[PDB]
RNA sequence: UCCAGGUCUCUCGGAAA
RNA sequence: UGUUCCGAGAGA
RNA sequence: GGAG
């Protein structure tokens, strides 16, 4: 992914879009009990802790484009992958716009409470003017559909999240594109099915974990699981994607019979962006706020990996490959052992830059006691072992207790944390409860007890 | 002075029944 | 327990 | 930037 021109919105005639330049993120009652070095990202470059130059940093994800053209180890992948999800009989039906517009079975509907971006964006209207979820009315859509079209420019924005020291400094902030209403709705008509199969049918057969629940499905992972595991972190995943990987998407999305609209997918390849007062053209890097980027994200890392070992291991039968992503998240099995570190040099040809997994500075053994998945570790019971903690630690949790939007959303803030923290065990969390009553406001809140979570985790289970 | 800040998925909560 | 609308948190 |  790379940047082909950059200009001032008001040169091509394009209105300049003001995001709120303060961030809604307010320390919280809990900000001295607990421990944690996570500060709001920056939001403008008018910024006292900027280090270094800010849009400068934004910007440099689209690092370049490196291939052009799909080779025979990613026709290779594509045409394994592809097989895999014949398996599993997709509609390729168009959805109707009723359908898309206000969900179904596996798919839920667009998020009322958001943008509709361009250009409604520019003219002060909402998804609340068009949309009606009591009626589920379509007209008005269909009528906006007809007016405006599709591909339109996306709008960019700043997270507006917790980050790192070194990144608050680094300028490192996460940007935001905006999907156009119009644009959500159409990539809903043309692959809302294969979203609901998707949606459905986390695991190996998709590749992808986008429908799962972490505290049920931390159970069934290691057996979809080979033995040897294998992973990898990547830097700049989306940005760093190039042409020939969204041309090796089409390819699986014609073979699956989603062959009459691919073009769409030529529309996250070549994008328009509207940032604040400027307009630019990228080629090649997936969109942050496409409708689909969850699924497509996945379906090219399931395709990275096919090919990376087809390059890195010759003849490799990729029949008893498992594995599962969420986008650039990845765990990943083969019988017998592969190396990170070679895949991560081969990636370099194709454009990716990968490291080692979590952090870890050097290419070390993966195994069910240190490897991570969406932030979570792998523990089983005391009591039933084949029953599977999802574990996130409390450092996490920690940090995110300590800010908040808005305060009266506490109770709920910090409720959510519990259901978190309770699978590091009984003796952590009863402190972490401790720590939160420690201020008036913790022992306000109605906090569940670790034995009350247990017995629901397991009573989940059937 | 209010509003503004994407795609999805899971879960919790509040309502209404 | 089954949905419906809304709020929130987390993950990618 | 978007309504008063
Ligand atoms: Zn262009």
């Amino acid at each position: 992914g790379e940047i082909q021109w950059m200009r001032p919105s008001k040169e091509v005639g394009y209105p300049i879009i003001n995001a709120p330049s303060k961030t809604k993120l307010e320390p919280s009652a809990f900000h001295y009990v607990f421990e944690g070095v996570k500060e709001p990202a920056v939001l403008t470059k008018n910024d006292p802790r900027l280090k270094t130059d800010f849009e400068e940093a934004i910007f440099s994800k689209y690092v370049g484009n490196k291939i052009t053209e799909v080779d025979e180890y990613m026709k290779e992948a594509v045409d394994h992958y592809a097989g895999q999800l014949m398996s599993l009989d997709i509609n390729t039906e168009q959805m109707c716009l009723e359908d898309a517009m206000y969900g179904t079975d596996g798919l839920e509907a667009l998020d009322l409470s958001t943008s509709a971006g361009y250009p409604y964006v520019a003219m002060g209207k909402k998804k609340r003017d068009i949309l009606n979820k009591q009626t589920r009315d379509t007209k008005e859509m269909q009528k906006l559909l007809d007016t405006y079209g599709i591909n339109l420019p996306l709008v960019t924005y700043v997270k507006d999240e917790l980050r790192s020291k070194t990144k608050v400094e680094q300028g490192k902030s996460r940007l935001i594109e905006a999907s156009s209403l119009n644009d959500s709705v159409a990539m809903r008509m043309a692959f809302g099915n294969l979203y609901a199969a998707f949606h459905k049918n986390p695991g190996v057969i998709t590749g992808s974990a986008v429908g799962c629940d972490p505290d049920l499905f931390w159970s069934k992972i290691p057996v979809l699981m080979e033995e040897k595991l294998f992973a990898f972190d990547y830097t700049g995943y989306d940005a760093s994607l190039s042409p020939a990987w969204f041309e090796a998407l089409k390819m699986v999305l014609e073979k699956i019979g989603f062959g009459d609209r691919v073009d769409y997918i030529d529309y996250l390849n070549h994008s328009h962006h509207l940032y604040k007062n400027k307009t630019y053209c990228v080629k090649g890097g997936m969109p942050s706020g496409c409708s689909g980027t969850s699924i497509f994200n996945s379906m090219i890392n399931n395709l990275i990996i096919r090919t990376l070992l087809l390059k890195t291991y010759k003849g490799i039968d990729l029949d008893h490959l498992k594995m599962i992503a969420y986008g650039d998240d990845v765990i990943a099995s083969y019988p017998h052992e592969v190396d990170a570190s070679l895949l991560a040099q081969s990636g370099k040809d194709y454009g990716l830059t990968m490291t080692p997994a979590d952090k870890s500075a050097t290419f070390e053994t993966v195994t069910w006691e240190n490897v991570t998945f969406l932030k979570r570790f792998f523990r089983a019971d005391e009591k039933y072992p084949f029953l599977i903690h999802p574990v996130m630690p409390m450092k996490e949790i920690h940090e995110s207790i300590r800010w908040t939007k808005d305060p009266r959303n506490t109770q709920d803030h910090v409720r959510s944390l519990c259901l978190l923290a309770w699978h590091n065990g009984e003796e952590e969390y009863n402190k972490f409860l401790a720590k939160i009553r420690s201020v008036p406001i913790g022992r306000a809140l109605d906090l569940p007890e670790y034995s009350t979570l247990y017995r629901r985790w397991l009573d989940s289970f059937g």
